[PDB]
């Protein structure tokens, strides 16, 4: 929360809205944007705030306050303009009215996030040719959860997508503009760049035949990298370990060393390279060829990626074939052969680091299945013929 203002003034110039139009800030409070819009293009509009907390809502008297929740209200007019800072959040009575929610929007997939529900909600509440400029995370442009958000976005008008970054002032959120026009059209991405006077729009690439899917920043490297080689989940299965309770409930599953136990393994003993089957960092060890009950691939050497690690490939070949509680666990398909040493020496390559960290930055803070999915092999460490 907070929003810096070298942010709400940037929010503020990408806005706009008729003589006479209305103007809404959803979840208001004291309406920081309503303030900031009026500061820097006039008085001659309808400025309307929706605030649920009757302690917060603390609005001018030239603006039009309304108790709600905006995600269940329903006014009986259409907006012009709709600026704001969604609540970033999940359920928060909370069961309760989460269900409402569930059934009231038709982009919440997953345990969603309430940010995704006020943009639906936005841009249902928008007349044609509506404008909205929200600020939020930037998990929507890759995470499963949001793909019918985006699909939505993508075929109610025209989105345009602002990098900002970590903005805030707790860090490990990425925040978004998203400038979205009730009036049909693609996806723009842009870039921006911080300075003393705030931020200045680069544009980075345009995708006018968008439809919902993940947004990335490409180059011509990236495209090279990827036409050259062929999808790592074309070769491999992408398989997920137990999780430390299947471990609990599993008789010969001990909490103590011992004679014969080994340890399972978690993402601290997942090395670049290597695997250190040494350290005990869960608690817990078992017979090892036990393990095979947990979970057939136990038994079976392959390759470890990390999802722990952040946004970026660490990668390693268990040759020993150890019980894991968790990471990616990859077992070639069906005709697949391939060179471990060289495979593993490739994936956690500069060239492949500096691919993933060009293409998704610091969108989510771990590596998912996704973008794991489309990591490209060379044709000289594994093929499928
Ligand atoms: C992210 S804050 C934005 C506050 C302020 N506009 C700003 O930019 O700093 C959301 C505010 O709207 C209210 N709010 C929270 N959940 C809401 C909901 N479901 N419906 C309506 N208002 C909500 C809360 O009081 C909260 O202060």
């Amino acid at each position: 929360v907070e929003t810096p203002p070298e942010v709400v003034d940037f929010m503020v110039s990408l806005a706009e809205a008729p003589r006479g139009g209305r103007v809404l800030e959803p979840a208001c409070a004291h309406g920081p944007f309503l303030r900031a819009f009026r500061e820097a293009h006039g008085t001659g509009y309808r400025f309307v705030g929706v605030e649920i907390d009757p302690k917060a809502l603390d609005l001018p008297p030239w603006a039009e306050g309304i108790l709600a929740d905006f995600l269940l209200w329903e006014p009986g007019e259409a907006f012009d303009l709709i600026l704001g800072n969604p609540p970033y959040g999940i359920v928060g009575v909370f069961k309760a009215v989460k269900d409402l929610y569930k059934k009231a929007f038709s982009t919440w997939k997953g345990k969603y996030n309430l940010y995704g529900a006020f943009l639906e909600k936005a841009v249902r509440l928008l007349k044609p040719g509506g404008v909205l400029v929200f600020v939020v995370p930037a998990t929507w442009l890759v995470l499963e959860d949001f793909a019918l958000l985006r699909e939505f976005l993508a075929r109610e008008g025209k989105t345009s997508v602002y990098y900002l970054g970590e903005v805030f002032p707790q860090k490990k959120v990425s925040a978004v503009v998203i400038r979205f026009q009730k009036s049909g059209k693609g996806l723009s991405l842009w870039d921006t760049q911080e300075s003393e006077s705030g931020f200045t729009p680069i544009l980075w690439a345009e995708y006018p035949h968008w439809e919902g899917e993940i947004i990335r920043f490409e180059t011509e490297e990236t495209r090279k990298l990827e036409i050259s080689g062929m999808p790592l989940g074309d070769l491999f299965h992408i398989r997920f370990a137990a999780r430390s309770p299947e471990f609990k409930k599993h008789p010969a599953v001990r909490k103590e060393p011992g004679p014969g136990l080994v340890p399972v393994l978690t993402g601290r003993n997942l090395k670049p390279g290597w695997v250190d089957y040494e350290k005990n960092h869960s608690g817990l060890w078992m017979p090892k060829e036990r393990a095979k009950e947990l979970r057939d691939f136990y038994a079976t050497p392959h390759l470890v990626v990390a999802h722990t690690k952040g946004t970026r490939v660490v990668a390693a070949w268990d040759e020993r074939a150890y019980p894991w509680r968790e990471e990616f666990h990859l077992l070639p398909k069906e005709g697949v052969r391939l060179d471990p040493s060289t495979l593993v020496q490739w994936l956690n390559s500069e060239a492949m680091q500096k691919h993933v960290r060009t293409l998704y930055r610091d969108f989510v803070p771990h590596l998912t299945l996704r973008m794991l999915e489309r990591l490209p092999v060379r044709r000289e460490y594994g093929f499928h013929t």
